[PDB]
DNA sequence: TGAAGAGAAACCAGAGTATACCAGTTACTTCTGTAACTCAATTTTCGGGTCCTAGTACACTGATGG
């Protein structure tokens, strides 16, 4: 349990934003861009 | 018996002479690229926040005047 609480402890540290999801909430982790239009 | 030069002891600039830098170039190296795995250090870049000062909307207030 104390060992959890240790990896608990370092998945915080190595925690990170809700920018990232907006208007094009679909993006490459690549060149960052949306997918094409729907038909709509 | 002076005359026209003869000799003599000073200055004075200048032409070789003496330096005095000032470039003029031959080898003889490193340093590229590519490849690779490694790891850490360092930089870049990149999307998003972050704080701050300055207006802005908007419902309400508070008279105000005719």
């Amino acid at each position: 349990q104390n060992r959890e609480q240790q990896e608990e402890l370092m998945r915080d540290l190595a925690g990170s934003y809700m920018g990232h999801f907006m208007k094009p909430y679909f993006k490459d982790k690549v060149t960052g861009v949306g997918p094409p239009a729907n038909e709509d």
